[PDB]
């Protein structure tokens, strides 16, 4: 889920 | 975090 942030980010 | 993007958006 970490990088569900990453993309979002 | 998520509020970077609702702010730019």
């Amino acid at each position: 889920l970490a990088a569900a942030l990453h993309q979002a980010l």
